[PDB]
């Protein structure tokens, strides 16, 4: 996250870390046994780290649980990034509690104008390179259709919206990807793609997450 704040320690409860040695994504609680992240974060051999604030130090609410299976969306294009979005399912259920705790999914789609939450462990500059250890939060809109499809001619599609601020200096970069955009309490957005970050006219670009509630739904009914 760049321009953003320190969230404080389980101020975000539904965020997690993905870890393969080291944090390489974020994700979302979703229930007790499922995390949605992006498709691009995809790789074998993914441990779920729920409760972190920290992710160098062992803290006290950490919940530390092995994925059993990846479901990636039937449609992900890596190339465009269309439809970049994933489930993980843990190898067991979470324990909720005020600090580890699941996020709602949408009943309907967010309107531009929309404030909206980002979390993650991302990059904080926007030109160099600096990790944090705990973590980030930014409170960012969402953008217009037209302007996101101005700033990004012929790469949005219907399943993508922009956040964000078109003068720059306040975005989710790198490391963040897979992580939360909530706005008014539900899931609404994943932490997909951009050029650069907290570049002027380069917002952020975000999975739609209205759009696939049938797929997640039907698909954690069945696995
Ligand atoms: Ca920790």
């Amino acid at each position: 996250i760049v321009g953003g704040y320190t969230c404080g320690a389980n101020t975000v409860p539904y965020q997690v870390s993905l870890n393969s040695g080291y944090h390489f994504c974020g994700g979302s609680l979703i229930n007790s046994q499922w995390v949605v992240s992006a498709a691009h974060c995809y790789k074998s051999g993914i441990q779920v780290r729920l409760g972190e604030d920290n992710i160098n130090v062992v803290e006290g609410n950490e919940q530390f649980i092995s994925a059993s299976k990846s479901i990636v969306h039937p449609s992900y294009n890596s190339n465009t990034l269309n439809n970049d979005i994933m489930l993980i399912k843990l190898k067991s259920a979470a324990s909720l509690n005020s600090r580890v705790a699941s996020i709602s999914l949408p009943t309907s789609c967010a309107s531009a104008g929309t404030q909206c939450l980002i979390s993650g462990w991302g990059n904080t500059k926007s030109s160099g390179t600096s990790y944090p250890d705990v973590l980030k939060c930014l409170k960012a809109p969402i953008l217009s259709d037209s302007s996101c499809k101005s700033a990004y001619p012929g790469q949005i599609t219907s399943n993508m919206f922009c956040a964000g601020y078109l003068e720059g200096g306040k975005d989710s970069c790198q490391g963040d990807s897979g992580g939360p955009v909530v706005c008014s309490g539900k899931l609404q957005g994943i932490v997909s793609w951009g050029s650069g970050c907290a570049q002027k006219n380069k917002p952020g670009v975000y999975t739609k997450v209205c759009n696939y509630v049938s797929w997640i739904k039907q698909t954690i009914a069945s696995n």
